[PDB]
């Protein structure tokens, strides 16, 4: 499932991304830093 800005991962976003918000359900929605 992409997040605007990378991709949501269940549990919360690779230390690389950041938690632009919440995924399907459960889910936590990550995107790249650049400006998060």
């Amino acid at each position: 499932l992409f997040c605007k800005g990378g991709s949501c991962h269940f549990g919360g976003c690779p230390s690389h991304l950041i938690k632009v918000g919440s995924c399907f359900g459960f889910r936590s929605c990550c995107a790249w830093p650049w400006n998060a």
